[PDB]
């Protein structure tokens, strides 16, 4: 088809990468995958309920926390329906349906209830208490506003028609070269399974010249028949490590990899997921390469008491605790006793000799008897553990994915970023994991939307994985539907337009922080310019797809007075039934790796949900934030928010935050409401902060809302202090120096509960952390020590309370020091 090519060109624009391109490839794993993924797309496409697919209700099954019950303790809920001019209020039970609500409305005196100002719908057989919008309003003291109108046509979701032996192992190393570069140098070759080195050989070292030829067969200890699926041949270059590259020994059709390869290699920055990729370096003209030859096809009682004790001990340990040789032989010998314990599984499967066919066969036999796994309650931290870089067996990874099926869409969103990054640890482009993302994204539009940007964030920035992630995007976009394709297109254009301006603004003053409004005159011109004949009438807010944004409030846009020169932008909201005028605020910023900011924010969200599970609410404020490309993207602007900094030559007054709060609080009520929140918000930011290692912060980077909510910003690259709890904060808590106050006693009390609530999920956190570093940064011990592993709840409460007081001793000391250390 001719028009099927316009489609493929529309898909390339949206992706920012071309998936038909075979210039940087050496087999067909990508194309085979493009093709393999059709089945699962089509099936979930052919499977999803058109109506609910259009209206994408954002629903949960989790109970309501006691803290939103106390916000409505009379079995009643007020919803307000809107005609066009007129409205009418309604009184409702938290267990009503939107089905049932309407009825009482019509029967008071076909159509559907939609949130005011937002694309967001109250529909489906769910009790109104279980809608997130609703729960957002209750937490926010806000009243629900809704608008009775037509269902969105499910034709708007239409999907285009698609069309489509015992010989030891060896490798010859012919040589290396690079146009430009002198120590000595050798090639180390590694047979790798899940970070585990199975066998290793080196070359002789020879002098580093632009072309280096060895002509040497490298014989390893392993038999061909014993190489396992997912084995990487890992080629490295030392002198010590300068370059690396990887190749799959067994391919996506289970064929032993044969032949001549010339492989363009990656270089080291001056251990993380980039070191694992089977992608070759695209920059063919400047990169180091290496020439290789492969010519190696069929592939395919009781327990004593003290031992069980030792055994269970090992299972009790944390992820990061390494296993002895004895521990592994122990796990593997009573592997059937081990299988009974699903927490054991990671330890057990990293206690397998992946280097032996008979064992591996045994391990498959053992995964057949899986019934205890399959019946266990879904433990996500356990499940994630089996998808990190320590696992590279398809069958082990697949039982982890299986566990994920039972997640509802609401949980998926909590884990989506980190599940998207765990695609970096799969050995083959077509994983169970990828198909799970595909499927879930297609099943639900909210998932699909974030799925898009998560993939595009990396596709647009990582040469190590763009090709893989692109194949997967294409596969999503090819099932998401015309209305969302349209949308994604509006959104991409806008983003593209707005980076041009961000970058161009920057190079008009390198660091003369005084933003002369001569610099601000041009911003205005480029925006109006963009307006009249370029910039789409309206577009979805990427970090909050409920909102559709309209036209730039050009007067309210500025450039911020930073080291970089990020854009402060305010838009009009495109929805007419919006119940307010407040502009939608966005910061576009070149200069920070916002991928890392996404990751920290996302954990932050996980922690709330944790805390939710024990009826705590720390009023974290994890703002929207998306990496769009290389060191560039968007950040959500919180309304009525200011820097602790600005509330103050390194001089720091104590009272001024409380004064600031009282001068923004009209009633005395609202001021106490504000001090309450500040304690909660603060307590939460301090705990989370501590756990992750990002509490030593300058005042620039901590803000507070007019309404008392404190929040940290900008997770750039992170004497000392465990968190920021300065005198200004203490002042507000009505205490100073050595004495105490009820507000401080409360804050201490709240920190404690917050901390060990988190410690009830020590493994989950430890994983997400370790994954974050491997896939988000360019060591982990910190966190385990900060979570105080293996301690009774008292030891811990004591620890964290000592921490509180470290900041008390210090006080301004550190804050001061940033200034001092400027000069
Ligand atoms: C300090 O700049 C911010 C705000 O400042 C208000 C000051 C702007 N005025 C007000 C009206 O006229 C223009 C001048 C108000 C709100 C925010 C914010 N920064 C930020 N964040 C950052 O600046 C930031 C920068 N880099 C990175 N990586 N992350 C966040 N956020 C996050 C969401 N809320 C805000």
């Amino acid at each position: 088809s001719e028009e099927s090519q316009a489609f493929q060109r529309q898909l390339t624009a949206l992706i920012g990468y071309d998936v038909t391109d075979v210039s940087n490839v050496h087999d067909d794993e990508l194309e085979f995958t493009r093709r393999g993924l059709v089945t699962p797309r089509m099936a979930e496409v052919a499977s999803r309920d058109p109506k609910l697919y259009a209206m994408h209700p954002w629903v949960t099954s989790k109970p309501l926390p006691e803290y939103l019950w106390k916000k409505i303790a009379n079995n009643c809920i007020f919803i307000v329906i809107h005609r066009s001019t007129t409205s009418q209020t309604i009184k409702v039970s938290p267990d009503d349906t939107p089905g049932a609500i309407l009825q009482s409305f019509f029967t008071k005196m076909d159509f559907v209830l939609r949130v005011c100002g937002r694309d967001e719908y109250l529909v489906g057989e769910t009790p109104i208490k279980n809608f997130q919008w609703v729960r957002h309003c209750l937490k926010n003291g806000e009243e629900i506003h809704v608008v009775l109108d037509t269902p969105p046509d499910p034709a708007l979701d239409e999907v285009r028609k698609e069309e489509w032996c015992d010989r030891k192992f060896r490798v010859k190393i012919r040589g290396i070269d690079i146009p430009v570069l002198d120590l000595t140098v050798f090639v180390e070759a590694n047979i790798q399974h899940g970070q585990q080195v199975l066998c290793q050989r080196r070359t002789s070292p020879k002098p580093f010249t632009e072309e280096v030829l060895w002509n040497v067969w490298l014989e390893f200890s392993i038999k061909i028949k014993d190489l396992p699926k997912g084995a990487l041949l890992n080629l490295q270059i030392y002198c010590q490590l300068l370059y690396y590259v990887n190749l799959l020994l067994i391919d996506h059709r289970f064929l032993l990899r044969r032949g001549e390869y010339v492989l363009h290699m990656w270089q080291i920055s001056g251990f993380n997921a980039d070191k694992l990729t089977s992608a070759t370096n695209p920059d063919k003209e400047n990169s180091m390469s290496i020439s290789i030859l492969l010519d190696n096809h069929p592939i395919a009682a009781e327990m004593p008491n003290q031992l069980r004790k030792q055994l269970e001990a090992i299972i009790a340990t944390d992820p990061l605790n390494p296993l002895t040789a004895e521990d592994k032989e122990l796990l593997w010998h009573f592997r059937y006793e081990s299988l009974k314990h699903p927490k054991a599984y990671p330890k057990l499967f990293s206690s397998v000799k992946w280097g032996q066919q008979e064992i591996v066969a045994k391990t498959y036999q053992l995964l057949a008897r899986r019934e205890v796994w399959d019946q266990s309650a879904l433990d996500v931290g356990l499940t994630m553990q089996l998808l990190d870089c320590n696992f590279s067996d398809e069958n082990v990874r697949a039982i982890a994915v299986q566990k994920l099926e039972s997640l509802e869409d609401d949980d998926v969103l909590h884990y989506l970023l980190q599940l998207v990054q765990a695609v970096k640890f799969e050995p083959y482009h077509d994983s169970a994991l990828a198909r799970f993302l595909l499927k879930r994204g297609l099943r639900n539009k909210r998932i699909g939307h974030f799925l898009f940007w998560f993939l595009r964030s990396e596709i647009a920035q990582s040469r190590h994985y763009q090709q893989r992630f692109a194949v997967i995007l294409e596969a999503y976009l090819r099932g998401c539907g015309t209305a969302m394709l349209h949308d994604f297109t509006q959104q991409v254009q806008v983003i593209e337009m707005l980076q041009k301006v961000t970058l161009d603004i920057k190079s008009l003053s390198a660091e003369k922080y005084d933003v002369s409004s001569q610099v601000i005159s041009q911003l205005k011109q480029k925006l109006e310019n963009l307006q009249n004949s370029q910039l789409p009438e309206s577009f979805r807010v990427p970090y909050d797809p409920g909102l559709k944004a309209g036209a730039l409030a050009i007067e309210k846009c500025k450039v911020m007075a930073s080291k970089k020169k990020p854009l402060w932008l305010e838009f009009k909201c495109a929805d007419p039934t919006a119940l307010s005028n407040e502009t939608i605020g966005i910061i576009f910023k070149h200069g920070d790796d916002l991928r890392q900011d996404m990751l920290i924010l996302q954990i932050l969200r996980i922690m709330e949900s944790i805390w939710e599970t024990e009826s705590l609410d720390l009023c974290l404020l994890p703002y929207g934030c998306i990496s769009t490309g290389d060191k560039i993207g968007m950040i959500e602007i919180v309304k009525d928010a200011t820097t602790i900094a600005k509330i103050q030559t390194g001089a720091f007054k104590d009272e001024v935050l409380n004064h600031w709060l009282k001068e923004k609080s009209p009633t005395e009520e609202k001021f106490q409401a504000a001090v309450e929140r500040f304690v909660y918000s603060c307590a939460g930011y301090c705990v989370a902060t501590f756990v992750l290692g990002i509490g030593d912060r300058h005042n620039d980077n901590i803000m507070i809302t007019e309404t008392g909510n404190l929040f940290h910003i900008d997770f750039g690259h992170i004497e000392r202090v465990p968190f920021v709890l300065t005198p200004d904060f203490l002042f507000v808590m009505g205490t100073s120096g050595k004495k105490t106050s009820p507000h401080f006693q409360k804050f201490q009390d709240i920190c404690v509960k917050a901390y060990l609530a988190l410690r009830h999920h020590t493994n989950l956190l430890i994983i997400l952390f370790s994954m974050m570093l491997m896939t988000g940064m360019p060591d982990i011990e910190y966190i385990r020590d900060a979570l105080t592993v293996g301690k009774n709840e008292e030891d811990a409460k004591k620890y964290f309370l000592d921490q509180i007081e470290v900041c008390r001793d210090k006080g301004w000391t550190v804050q001061f020091n940033w200034f001092l250390h400027l000069v």
